[PDB]
């Protein structure tokens, strides 16, 4: 199923040379307010099950750390060219089959839409519920789940304002909270550094495959934000893979620092509260010294709920509806015919009791980090055209469109990954980089792996006046 006459327009086109404007400080600081959402608090929460809260702070910095190892080798299409990673999902996969994981993956920022409005909830309700003892979870979901829809269209800056700030307003509360812990529960860092791993069972090597899949999907996807780093149009096999390493490691400075410590204090709130839930933990905590304060800490995780979800969350899977069903919604049903789909995943109650299993989930999700890299490093080796990216008939057609043996290849990477359970993701990223090699010569005969078009490139970047 594809569609004829397609048209493809500004909203994707490619970031030229003077446009771009962030430095790798500036791009380390969209990874610090990065390794700052709720998934984090509550994945280092359960691990407290079978390890101690230093093992989940060396989990931690080994997600992160094999994270800014598929940083490095993702981020360089993005970076050198400026594009989406809905412009470069069109490498591997067809044009028009491209759309296999820009879908599967516009669904993830819903749920993670569903699972965010979800504390907004808890936040509203036990602001109202500490005030008027009446408590309605799911009407909360529901007001919530209408005000980000009315801002979605017409938001002001007080909403911005709250962006940058949020993510460190909330690191200095989920820190000062652990003082206050350890300091009811009379514990010393050095006890409770120590006090989780009273029903051993899951193995280390699951617990860091953990903080991978929490990311994956930032990841993959990282051609969005690095679409706006300064690069250099006159830099060669060096200065090129120099300012690589400088963001990859610009990078690595922002997300393992900070995601250390929501770990940490989310790790904490377990073994020292009993709650991997924030907002519970939160009322429980600063509510148990000050409810005129504990409800200030509960309008808080609202108003930087109610800034941060729309924009990560709720703006791409709206502008795929547009996309890909153009006569069908609007930017005003794009919008909302997203939030009644990602509220009604019922995403919550599958994350707190196995979210531990949505990140295995969210990271049996390797075969497409594999397959996305061996396209853009192995099968092209850094060979790419801005041509035929825009064109209905370009050599990444194929298949009418779709790149069939790139699914396949998918496919044979995860059955391969199943022959290895506990290291599935390091299994399933290594068989789909290889495996993608073969299959990109296969069809190296029923199609070009390149065009003459291509010298153009540098037509796309350089400004046009």
């Amino acid at each position: 199923i594809e569609e004829a006459r397609s048209l493809l327009n500004p909203s994707n086109a490619p970031t030229r040379y003077a446009e771009r404007s962030v430095g790798p400080f500036s791009l380390a600081a969209i990874w610090f307010a990065m390794a700052i959402q709720v998934a984090i608090f509550i994945a280092a929460g359960q691990m407290t099950s079978s390890f101690q809260v230093w093992q989940v702070i060396v989990a931690i910095a080994a997600g992160c750390t094999i994270a800014v190892i598929l940083l490095f080798f993702t981020q360089s299409a993005a970076i050198r060219w400026g594009i989406n990673f809905t412009v470069a999902a069109r490498m591997p996969f067809g044009i028009r089959g491209s759309l296999i994981p820009i879908t599967l993956k516009a669904l993830l920022s819903l749920f993670w839409f569903g699972f965010q409005t979800w504390l907004g909830a808890l936040a509203l309700d036990e602001i109202t519920r500490l005030l008027t003892g009446f408590t309605n979870l799911p009407l909360w979901i529901v007001i919530f789940g209408a005000i980000q829809v009315v801002t979605t269209f017409y938001g002001i800056t007080f909403i911005r304002w709250m962006n940058v700030f949020a993510s460190p307003v909330l690191l200095a509360m989920g820190v000062y909270m652990v003082y206050l812990m350890l300091d009811g529960a009379d514990v010393s860092l050095g006890e409770v550094m120590s006090m989780g791993g009273e029903n051993p069972g899951m193995p280390f090597s699951t617990a860091i495959m953990i903080f991978v899949g929490g990311w994956i999907a930032v990841v993959v996807s990282i051609h969005d934000i690095v679409k706006e780093c300064k690069v250099d149009p006159n830099a060669s096999r060096e200065g090129q893979t120099k300012a690589d390493a400088r963001y990859a490691t610009a990078q690595w400075l922002g997300m393992v620092p900070a995601s250390i410590i929501f770990g940490f204090i989310g790790a904490a709130s377990m073994v020292l509260v009993g709650e991997w839930n924030p907002v519970i933990a939160i009322t429980e905590v600063v509510g148990g010294v000050s409810i005129p304060m504990a409800i200030l800490f509960q309008v808080f995780v609202l108003l930087a709920t109610w800034s941060t979800n729309p924009a990560a969350n709720l703006l791409s899977p709206a502008y795929t509806l547009c996309s890909t069903f153009p006569r069908v919604f609007t930017f005003k049903t794009g919008v909302i015919v997203s939030a009644v789909v990602g509220l009604l995943m019922m995403p919550w109650q599958f994350a707190g009791v196995l979210n531990t299993f949505l990140n295995l989930l969210a990271s049996a999700l390797g075969p497409l980090a594999g397959i996305m890299i061996s396209d853009y490093f192995l099968v092209r080796r850094r060979r790419i055209s801005l041509h035929d990216l825009y064109r209905t008939k370009g050599i990444y057609t194929y298949w009418r469109g779709v790149n069939w043996v790139a699914l396949a290849v998918y496919a044979v990477a995860l059955a391969v990954s199943f022959l290895t359970p506990d290291l599935m993701f390091v299994t399933g990223l290594i068989a789909a980089l290889l495996l993608h090699i073969p299959a990109m010569r296969w069809v190296a005969k029923t199609f070009p792996l390149f065009s003459e078009a291509e010298s153009r490139n540098e037509d796309y970047l350089r400004p046009i006046g």
